[PDB]
């Protein structure tokens, strides 16, 4: 089951010119509490919060996230907008006004049925001492490093249950114990 | 109300420094059929596909997706899959094998009732010229760019129903 590599590549076209300057800007995920995410997001994973947007009729704010350093956010209104929204991988947190007050409402992480979404993934440059940080910090884990096969690979959950893949780029590469 | 901008960054706390090279690598999106799949993402969206990875005992295969210039992927085998798990804002596409062939299985895309994840977002430099080449290549839009209030920004899914926003930055600087 599952493709070949070349029947995968078969299934690839070059990318059009019309493409050449898009990029990957962000992914959403919805909020229950947005306070709990931004100490989450800011204090235990380092990002930064590089944009907020309000709109009172719809009853929504947004949050941009983003692994940018502070000093390169622009002050002007206008101007900081039209960088952070061309910052490659940020996460943009949608809060529906009032879900932070309702005990029961939970959004859903899209790993139970039904499944959609999966994950976002932080490459990390130790996965174990940055897991051992998370612990000290009370985070709650999916998967610790070693647990199952996939070793030196580790989940976590942010304040919504949504699942944060830990990842050593170098260690992918060779995720099974080996020669051994 | 929600938070003003002042208590929302009362929130925030400064970077510990042991967080300091992290990156945003990833966002998984399970599909049901890799070929569809592959397909929207290379041809309509112009990302380039740059390491495939097979598991035969847990039957599911990985594609990594990226706007990443194909020829800057290494040559060897170790040193790709350690550029591409080191590439900011790639895209994982989990197929779990067999789904392809399931009349009944579909993923739900985080937009009805369980709601969770919303969209992945691609800035472009033009969001009507990039829409006009969309609808042109039969592209399904769940939002069309002068739909509504928040004109030149559109809403297109992929073949599993997955939300895409298509921004352009440099004019959500001149609206409110
Ligand atoms: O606990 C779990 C549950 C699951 O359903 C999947 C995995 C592994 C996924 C994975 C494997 C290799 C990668 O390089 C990657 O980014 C993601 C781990
Ligand atoms: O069809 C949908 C569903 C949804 O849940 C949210 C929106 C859009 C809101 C939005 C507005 C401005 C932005 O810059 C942005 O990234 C997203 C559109
Ligand atoms: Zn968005
Ligand atoms: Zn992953």
């Amino acid at each position: 089951g599952g493709l070949t590599d070349e029947a995968a590549l078969s299934c690839c076209s070059d990318a059009d010119p019309s493409t050449k300057d898009f990029l990957l800007q962000q992914t959403m995920l919805r909020v229950k509490d947005p306070k709990k995410s931004l100490d989450f997001y800011t204090r235990v994973l380092g990002m930064t919060l590089i944009q907020k947007c309000d709109f009172p009729i719809m009853k929504f704010s947004l949050y941009f996230l983003a692994y940018e350093d502070k000093n390169d956010i622009p002050k002007e209104k206008d101007e900081k907008i039209a960088w952070a929204l061309s910052r490659k991988a940020t996460l943009e947190l949608t809060h529906n006004w009032g879900t932070e007050d309702d005990e029961t409402q939970s959004y859903h992480n899209g790993n139970s049925d039904p499944r959609g979404f999966g994950h976002i993934g932080i490459a990390v440059p130790d996965v174990y001492s940055a897991c051992k940080r998370f612990e000290e910090l009370g985070v709650k884990f999916v998967k610790k490093p070693d647990d199952g096969k996939m070793k030196g690979l580790a989940f976590i959950q942010d304040p919504d249950g949504y699942w944060i893949e830990i990842l050593n780029p170098n260690k992918m590469a060779t995720l099974m114990l080996e020669h051994h």
